């Protein structure tokens, strides 16, 4: 059975690359906002900082003040996305030194702690997701009938795959924890 033990633990390193993998290109990934009654006006969301790019090519890097709804809500996002990225390299080297070498239980019990912390920042990036989505659902709604607001969920897909991923790759380790430790 400590071959299927191995298959369960290789598929999980792999799942683990690929959320690191995908929260990296989600931090990468700006979300863009056509902005309505502007002149064709883009509001581009990147690390925290918000620019206006029109039509012509000019790029504007507009300082939103900490009271207005969007800084707040777009900030946890970021925030939630950057703990999760550290949290995720963390455990993934813990699992590689793990799989590398002392104590068959320690390294039970180990396995169990890796697969608790993933959930947790897996299930935590998905509230976030799921408020920012909210957030942005609600402010399309708020828009006339014309108006219409075409918004590039890319970095939101891109983060919801990687936490996704993530608990898949926790779900399987609690599956070896649990065969394993019985």
């Amino acid at each position: 059975n400590e071959e299927k033990r191995e298959e369960l633990l290789e598929e999980a390193k792999r799942l683990l690359e690929e959320s690191l993998k995908l929260l990296k290109q989600a931090y990468n990934t700006p979300i863009e906002i056509d902005l309505p009654i502007s002149g064709g006006v883009k509001a581009i969301l990147y690390n925290g900082k918000v620019y206006l790019i029109y039509e012509n090519g000019k790029v504007e890097e507009i300082e939103i003040p900490e009271d207005d709804i969007l800084y707040p809500i777009y900030n946890k996002y970021i925030e939630t996305l950057k703990e999760a990225l550290k949290t995720v390299e963390k455990l993934q080297e813990e699992l590689e030194e793990l799989l590398e070498n002392l104590s068959e239980e320690e390294r039970l019990e180990k396995l169990k702690e890796l697969a608790e912390e993933l959930k947790e920042t897996a299930e935590k990036l998905l509230k976030s997701i799921e408020e920012f989505s909210k957030f942005l659902e609600e402010l399309k709604k708020k828009l006339p009938k014309n108006i219409k607001l075409n918004i590039n969920y890319s970095s939101i897909n891109l983060a919801k795959e990687a936490a996704e991923k993530a608990l898949e790759a926790s779900e399987l380790l609690e599956e070896v924890y649990e065969s394993s430790g019985s």
